[PDB]
């Protein structure tokens, strides 16, 4: 049956995706039972983003210090292995 | 007094730092009350290195999920703001 180790885990798809990748991020975080938000807010707990660190980004870290940014391989891999891994192994960070 | 923004947080520095740069680490995470750890374990939160992504950094995590991997300039930085920065800004993550 349909696995849902991203249970209780707010997602916020941000920046642009080739294709209709951001179609099957988007399946992927609600098949595993994920909750998308239409808007960036402090609800927020995982930014997906196929861009590179943004001055934005720290912005959104002052009102929310918990938030992280992780690639969108992280979704896959998590797919691949039908469990839920690591996002630090995924992360997005300033360089 | 003496700053305490690293209170309840405990560190653990990772591999090789240059020169001395390991003993003024531990000064600024001693000054700032936060805690060392002389080994890896599930009371580590925060492990600082300058080199590369280490494969024990997986294996950590799947028993501390909560981990994070955080380069020396973020201990540097909060001193030079004297006020506790988030880890984000200067995060390390598996390359190549």
């Amino acid at each position: 049956e349909l696995p849902d180790f991203f249970q209780g885990k707010h997602f916020f798809l941000y920046g642009e995706f080739p294709g209709d990748e951001r179609r099957k991020l988007i399946r992927y975080v609600t098949a595993f039972n994920g909750e998308l938000e239409d808007y960036m807010s402090d609800r927020v707990q995982f930014v997906i983003t196929a861009q590179e660190w943004d001055p934005s980004f720290e912005e959104a870290l002052m009102d929310n210090p918990s938030l992280a940014f992780v690639r969108p391989r992280w979704i896959y891999s998590c797919n691949e292995k039908q469990k839920l891994l690591p996002h630090q192994l995924y992360g997005v960070v300033p360089q």
